């Protein structure tokens, strides 16, 4: 616990970011329908609408209010 240090930033966090298969989903979570489950094996589990997958917990979006730079 604390331990979370990662760069998370804001990208394709539903899927796609990954590596594995990218053209399955973008990116529209929090506020939407969908979130992540847990993290398993490294990869977080999602179902995002019936269909499942896998996405790297490195990148997810959660480090939000952050600035560009003022």
């Amino acid at each position: 616990m604390i331990g979370d240090y990662y760069i998370n930033a804001s990208a394709l966090n539903v899927r796609s970011g990954e590596g594995t298969n990218y053209r399955i989903i973008g990116a529209l979570p929090q506020g939407q329908k969908v979130q992540v489950i847990s993290e398993n094996s490294g990869w977080s589990k999602i179902n995002y609408n019936g269909q499942t997958g896998y996405i790297g917990t490195r990148y997810l979006s959660k480090l939000e209010h952050h600035h560009h730079h003022h």
